[PDB]
């Protein structure tokens, strides 16, 4: 069946490309936070184990919201290590850093996701894709809130 | 008591007219989804019975949200067979189609509501009615997602 | 697959014809109660807004219960504006009446549906259909309770 | 301690005999549906595994209800293989049918239970035992609804 | 506002009279059960304390269901020590019986309400009050089940 | 087994006598409030029906708490229409008054229970019984709050 | 840590300034609604006590959402009587008005917050801060709906 | 599809054979427990009625666990009166024992299922089937706990 | 309607005057704790953010309990910035102090509320008001527990 | 940080010393009840196993409430076998008594805790500590209710 | 702090190496199950979307249980694309297979993970690590159940 | 009644002796953790107060599982300060250690319970008591997981 939601094929494919990067960054942050949750140590273990659990639990939902938006625009949602590594703008971390470096990286992750989100809006201004704009707007709100809480731990 | 929400009377009347149409399309789709939930048969009875239940349940909430916005703008919400049939752009189905054709009509229902939502946006760009704009955007998001799920059944 | 529930096909069609009138009446009362919920104003707004919401919530379920009984007898459940307008004995209200008149029209609604339920018990006395009789009895119980609560407001 | 619930020893013993058969048929249908739940296969596995789960879960509650009604009349509830075999009018399936055949057997089982229920009403239209009559009506309504949904799968 | 439910004044008044006696018996049983809940002692304290709690908590809900049927019929529901003492057929226990005598009196209290409900049916066999008939049926069901669990303890 | 809770037997019998009068007054208000819930009419039906429901639901818990203190003191809790009529200081309403009169009677009822509770403190100053004193205090708190809400309706 | 969320310091500070005024108006409406909840009397006590409870409960959540947006932007959230009095545009009520005047002031309060939200959009017109714009939009949605329900009581 | 879980076809069938005797004993215990729940009488009625309910409720879930493991092993789960009467080692009981006898038989029932579970372990010590060994362990745990509770009643 | 709860008008006005200061202190501590929740930073952000949330959430319930006690005494509850600034003994914090200093101030706030509560008991000793005494006792219990938890952080 | 709750240090130490003895008696009673829970046998096993579970579950919360008041008073709460053996006035049972003797010991233990609580009131009359007095009063209420329930079993 | 759990460091690092491959396999099957949930199409969309959702949601919890057993053994848990790509015996799928092939790959996945788990039992035999043994037994049980449900769709 | 569960008297008594040691260490760790919950102070008060609460809460369910295993084996469960002091290997702490020392001591406690569990495996692998073996395995999993979380704070 045809897709007649008021956005053309070329435009939907361009939007699904931007959301593919958003999905990649969000998944990479998800896995990193999940990593730090398991591996953080030190006097802040109890509070960071719990904080990081709240964050990756939220990001597991966020990846679903973004993948389902791509599917609604008529495109397959990427979902492999290789696809995400190619699309992610987020530097992975292969070691076990100190808790304060874990905080600092999670802050930069949040702001990396915000950067990818903002990069997509210019595309949307020419088109009218109002649902996608609102998904970006919600992801931005969540990540900027999480950044304040994470960096507060460092002031 | 006068209404001072930052939008004048003529303009609030025009937005309510547009949302009256949205309300009529959403109600007409609700009743058709409800109709197909009762009447669908075949090997996909169970899966479509359940699927259309989730959709008409969602749409019953949506008709309240659209009608409450009309009231917040200062106008009565339409609510009769005669008013919805006059205002609706959705084609009614008086018979009992095959399951696949039920699916196909409900895809075009989703897209018909999105088209009605898109037609109201020029009016909000000339004024500023940000709450109504967000309402339209949430409806488009729901309908576009439901359209992907429905037509995936037809691949 | 044939139907062997101890009621013949033309006898089940007769029961379904009456249930289709009960359904059309129940669904017209649903949408009118829903209408009045949105549209009532005045000093009784809070209490009536809430009272009508409880009623139309109950009636969205009753609509399903009646429709599924039609399907259990082996006939399609009607589900369109034209079908309900044809089969309904409840006259719609196309405008916005004062709250006391809304109350009055809904009392008479309740008593209308009780009449239609009662119009079916002759048929069931000839044809033994004890589940359908229980359904009619439950609808009468609810509509009579509701008429008491409604008319208590006018005493 | 004596029993004075308005129904004499002889009649309670009769109604109890009917319910003993209703119980045996409901329990036989219970185990058959449970069987088919575990054992069904093919591309409708997800649907039928779930549908038959809901039915056997309901039927577990039904056997309790029926057994307690027998205890209220003042007689023991049958509850052994030998007693259910002898009292049952539903034949069990000792092998593993194909999915469509499982459906057909379950439809027929619903109808067998409905038949056993009617067989009890005459015993009641002579006496006055309105609680037992309501129990049969409820069982009849559940099994006829289930019959519709099961047979809808074979259209 | 006139009451138009298909029963009409003097019939409704007779049924209300019947239901008033059922309410008085039910409230009288509710209080006696409450009383025995507080006051029972001996090695069966815990199980009877809890069992009579289940019963009076149920009866508290039943007095509401009965009262509201009197009101849907259009008559005031009785609610004083004098109205109930006049209308009730249960003998009140002003002292503190042994546990086995409490059980025995509660059994007879159940059969007292069934007996009062049976008294009322003939008058429905004339009028076609199906909701009231269904209320009487549910109360007979509960008291008959409760009689079995109570007298089981004496065996 | 003997009772050794720091209060002699005739002193516990005097406290229990005072609490029996409190139970009788609270039960009488329970049933009067319950009566008025069923029977109130007028434009305040919905709000008084609901307000009186909250009150009798709370009072049903109160009668259990008071009865159980009598039992903890080693004396039986009264629980018959005759004992409560002998013990209570509140008068029942045998008719159906207007809603404003219903409100006024319930105000005076709360204030009557407060007085009965006050009347027991001189005893408790002679006899140390801190749990009972806290029970009286809690009932005084509830009835004074409830008096405020009721009498606000009359301002 | 630096804050890199795609908005510069001086724009973040100007936006936090506007949100501080929104927070002040929202907290002042919170306390006013809370006050009226406690203090309202007359025949509408029950429905207005409840309605204002719903509003102040919602506003308590809203002040957290607004304050946390100011924090996410990197500035302190104001939280004292003096700071809110300085920034607020709502006129406080030091007495206890009649119920209808309470409703009227709460309508004007809703319209006051909406007005303050609007005054911030031209500054998000220069810098792109979509999360803040969606917050304002949600607050406008809530207050325009609440104004409808409040005004309706005065019709 | 090939079943490739590291157990050979003949070994799985011998495991399934063992599990099938377990299922038969559990199901026979389930129905005997259910039966005794319905039929026990005397002073211990409430405590045993409830005790056996918790037991049969647990057993209803165990039969599902056993059956699903047989299917995980690639074999049909048995599900008839005949297949269970043949595989079960549990003396069925066709009358109504005194409560002490009922408790005794249920104790032997527990130990019988334990004996059957132990009889499968030699087979398990020659084949790597750790999940099946875990299922036997959990069943042995439940039945030995239940044995203690039931025989404590006879101390 | 006249208030007859056993306390004269001027004696109630004096109790209400003391509870009005307790309310202003409790409310000022509410806003300060809320303020500190939003604005605290450093390595104890997560733990203090959460702890202060639990506190301001509790205090919001407390201000309702105190304000309802004033209404039960027959006087209006204060509820403005100017009333609370006038009646409060707790000074507000207009800046953003260090985490340690926030903790210290909240310890001192708890202790200030205990002194205001304590200050009211001499009036209650002259005027019997046991409910108010219980209210003050409960606030003292909570603030003393909270003070332990806060000052433990500084050991 | 200093403690200023209006009680001097040696006076708090005296209250804490009383509460430490209450804690030790509550904990000793907790473990004894827990032990009897596990070990009781005979025809009352089901009812006493459950009753004792209710009791030890309540006492576990009590030991927390008592310990936290000691901490609010500024002193360490005891918690070792040696500390409780020293401070406790309740003797432990090293064996396994007959059920009737378990009930007796638990009655005695309830009354033992009441006595320990009573004994702290002279101190509280000389130094004002209203929270602790309330705690003692609640403990006395709970243990007096429990002693009624327990000793009713021995009548 | 040193680790003294009865398992030397050499043996712990070897169990950790095994558990890391299990984690990498469990994670890869997690993301692949997640990927197919978003991307499956055709007439089995509803049933598979849901069935896969249930699978990856379970798998998300399994990766936590596994990573945390690694931590309890005292080693870091891998958590990056490179580490899982390196350790994973599960084969990536970079495109969009037909529904039947998705089912096929997921059966393979379940079996691969059972393979990795079985591979580790030698170490736990040599050692005694009963907690890790129980984790592998639980994963094998889950994945063998899932393979049954998946492959049943293809029968 | 005899005990026949596949293990002889002498063998079970030996298992009950080792589980008595396990119950004593587990109860001793429970009280010690509970003590440290009340008594810990310093900047980690909040996280340790909460972490120790989750642990003592878990252990309270453990001692029930161990005591009931002993009962199922046919032996009385030990339950006194002297019994546990005799059988326990945990060193009791009579002081109030600094927070870091409390953590260290609870680590050692976890490891101590593991030791007692391991010591039981040689027995029972001479018998075949798999329920007991699985009980030991569950406790080892919890204590080893908890030991990781505790020692992470000391890193």
């Amino acid at each position: 069946m045809e897709i007649n939601i008021g956005i053309g094929e070329q435009d939907r494919a361009a939007i699904a490309e931007g959301l593919s990067r958003l999905l990649a960054d969000t998944y990479t942050l998800y896995l990193k936070t999940h990593n730090f949750h398991w591996n953080v140590t030190g006097p802040m273990f109890n509070t960071l184990h719990l904080m990081f659990e709240g964050q990756y639990t939220e990001l597991a939902v966020a990846v679903d919201d973004i993948a389902e938006r791509i599917r609604a625009l008529g495109f397959p949602a990427p979902g492999t290590y290789a696809a995400y590594a190619r699309l992610s703008s987020i530097k992975e971390e292969e070691g076990v850093p100190e808790a304060e470096e874990m905080i600092r990286q999670l802050v930069q992750g949040q702001e990396a996701v915000v950067r990818t989100a903002r990069s997509i809006f210019p595309l949307l201004d020419k088109v009218s894709d109002e649902p996608t704009a609102d998904l970006l707007t919600q992801r931005m709100q969540v990540h900027e809130k999480t950044a304040w809480m994470l960096r507060s731990l460092l002031a």
